[PDB]
């Protein structure tokens, strides 16, 4: 693929409906992230985000600043802890939850690519 | 279609229209590929210059200024999204959560009926 915003799309939405139609082995070095969030910490994040029903994943209201490719990894691992314990609802309104994503780590996408691959 | 969101499934939907990545490939699509009807191949061209889109841009269809009033006009804007999409090409600089944001407001309160008219 030529695109690290359709990956991360894509790894993200699997990580939040857990459907194995959907799984993809792109995104298995996304997986290791997972270790860089405990479980324990998620309903943390899911509160300090202010989450409503209609909410995805909210990382601007974390106020935790992205500065390298460490931070990228980690937001990428609390998106996908979170789209997994947020459940598969139809009223999270995922482009949002995007914007807020690419906003944030878009500048970092070359260090991410070399990074994983 | 046994997934709980609309949402979820256009988004996968119109990446594997631009990609053609048969990994990424769902049965789940073949519903919305019918919809490929409702917009001929020689108008594409034409919607994208109308959107005034970018090399940074996926479509844009508030730039269209055409109405949506019920599922079949919703229909419709799946199919012009795919087709871009399509034609467009695959390129990381593409700012597909821009291309959402837009299409979801336009669509979002027909979404029941759209799950209804497409998958029973």
């Amino acid at each position: 693929g030529a695109s690290m915003r359709t990956l991360l799309i894509r790894y993200i939405l699997w990580r939040n409906d857990g459907d194995p139609s959907y799984y993809n082995d792109d995104f298995e070095k996304l997986m290791l992230l997972d270790e860089l969030v405990d479980d324990s910490d998620v309903c943390t994040l899911i509160k300090n985000m202010r989450m409503t029903l209609s909410d995805g994943p909210l990382l601007d209201r974390l106020n935790q600043p992205v500065n390298n490719v460490e931070d990228v990894k980690r937001m990428i691992a609390i998106s996908a802890k979170v789209a997994r314990d947020i459940g598969e609802r139809p009223e999270i309104r995922w482009e949002e939850s995007f914007t807020i994503l690419f906003r944030m780590i878009e500048t970092y996408f070359d260090d991410l690519m070399i990074d994983l691959y």
